């Protein structure tokens, strides 16, 4: 299984991703459809041999609160020596449910410096819905992970170039930049702090978001328009310019269309 | 007495007077006179422990302004703050500036135009008011300074309520001389550039009932957070009763 090999990243980074995906796949095994991506979407590369990638999408079934779950690793050798590695898993719920989504993402281009994003993005306006802030974020101590990771001297806040991106993450989101010195210290951070944190945030999404009133009429619609506004804008700003470049045009066309199709975006 | 800011440094007084006078000079015709009983403009705890001044100027029924609130607070702590609140007639962002301080060389600053509709639902709102206005350049710039560091609110609610360009910052200088240097030269310009974007920010009804209960939900929450707990244990159960009345009446709860 080429996806699950995570071939360009460190053993701990790999292990974190394998464990996260198995847990999701095993735990949602009754609700997930078999993955459906054509062989040339599950894996692809830039024809010139300098970018390669892998995608794993499982849609939820008809009575399931899951829309889909997606994992990916991207490797892209930058011409200016440095080499970018992205690994991410994201869980998306549908409007039969108001609960938060899941995101974890590790982005790296230095050997001892790495961006972590780990969150449970909200699907309701948190200022209109203090009750929602309370059940999903306060009563949850989701914040203790952010603060704890922050206590490390190698860890600083990461703030997205995109205003849209800052605004779509929850108030407890861990958006962190790690770096120091030896890469052995990085590995120790990954292994001793980032994995436990990621695994636990996944447990809360699985136990508290997925497993669950019953969502009425006008609330169901609000969720659809908000969710589809998010995906639509999130794709255009990150996919359409990055993939064309990284991968070249014909392959970007194929994958973006499949990603768009998985996401529900026209 | 409000405009004296008696417990903050000269440069703190200078800022807050400049800002409030700007507000009051630009809006001049859209604000009704102050109408607080004088025991609410000014009050203290029985013993000298705590004083506070408030200044509330309602806009009239036909301007875009719901109200403007000014205040300074001191206990044993120094807080000075100027909020601007718009009514339904307009979808535009509010204004908040706030300086919290409990040292003499370290100081929290919040400075923002809080959004009045959901930023993920409305990316068009986002762009109009936040990207196109360069508002983030302020926090970027302040943060370049070796003394300034992200502040993060302990309250998950207040984190929620701030826009993504919000300058929420902790300033920690070696000597308080060097704090006033930053205060006079970085904070002050940024606060006025930001206020300027709020004022020189120059259509209909069910868009408006949304603005309404959203505005009310923030207002209600943002006031328990503060004045139901913190005020009675600072000024005494009784004083806090009438000023929470005034505040709650002005805020519309
Ligand atoms: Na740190
Ligand atoms: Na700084």
């Amino acid at each position: 299984r080429k996806f699950m090999e995570f071939p360009y990243v460190s053993p701990t980074r790999k292990q974190l991703m394998v464990d996260l995906m198995s847990t999701v796949e095993n735990r949602l095994q009754s609700q997930l459809l078999p993955c459906n991506l054509p062989p040339d979407v599950r894996n692809f590369n830039n024809p010139n041999g300098s970018a390669e990638a892998s995608l794993h999408i499982r849609s939820g079934d008809k009575s399931s609160p899951i829309d889909f779950v997606i994992g990916s690793w991207i490797h892209c050798k930058i011409p200016t020596g440095v080499s970018l590695n992205i690994t991410s898993i994201s869980g998306f719920l549908n409007s039969s449910t108001k609960a938060p989504n899941f995101v974890v993402e590790l982005i790296q281009s230095s050997s001892k410096s790495l961006v972590l994003i780990l969150d449970l993005p909200h699907r309701k306006d948190l200022v209109l819905n203090p009750d929602y802030l309370k059940e999903y974020y306060q009563d949850t101590a989701l914040d203790s992970h952010r603060q704890s990771l922050l206590k490390l001297p190698e860890v600083n806040p990461y703030v997205s170039p995109s205003l849209f991106v800052r605004s779509a993450f929850s108030p407890t989101a861990s958006m962190l930049k790690i770096d120091a010195e030896e890469e052995d210290k990085l590995e120790e951070i990954l292994r001793d702090h980032v994995s436990p944190a990621a695994k636990e945030v996944l447990e809360v999404w699985l136990e508290r978001c997925v497993k669950e009133i019953v969502v009425g009429e006008e609330e169901r619609m609000e969720l659809e328009r908000r969710d589809k506004s998010f995906r639509r804008k999130s794709i255009e700003d990150d996919l359409d310019l990055q993939f064309p470049r990284m991968f070249g045009e014909e392959v970007s066309s194929r994958v973006v269309h499949a990603i768009k199709e998985a996401f529900g975006v026209l």
